[PDB]
């Protein structure tokens, strides 16, 4: 509250790690369903059911563009990614699957750095 403050926890070195992370999500064999926005005049359905469409080359341009004002926000847009992954595909698919795996790579690599 008013004055009373827990201690401070150092936060300097999250945007660098977020960073990584990302890196390290860009660059895995089963990206490739999430690099880039999907195409919403050739993927019908997309556009009206997914309502907040997410990808990891729009986390690196908000990253780089310093639109996360903080580590949640950009964990919120990754999780994003995944969840409109699954909205979308159904589990037994190469999407669907390649979403599972993302999804647990990305919350160890979360968990090891911040947690």
């Amino acid at each position: 509250s008013m004055s009373v403050k827990k201690p401070k926890r150092d936060d300097s070195k999250d945007l660098a790690l977020c960073s990584m992370i990302l890196t390290e999500m860009e660059t895995h064999e089963d990206a490739w369903p999430f690099l880039l926005p999907v195409n919403l005049k050739l993927v019908p359905g997309y556009k009206k059911v997914i309502k907040k469409p997410m990808d990891f080359s729009t986390i690196r341009e908000k990253l780089s563009s310093g639109q996360y004002p903080n580590l949640e926000t950009f964990a919120l847009d990754v999780r994003l990614v995944f969840d409109n992954c699954e909205t979308f595909n159904e589990d037994d698919s190469d999407i669907g699957r390649a979403g599972h795996n993302m999804r647990k790579y990305f919350e160890k690599k979360w968990t090891d750095t911040f947690k």
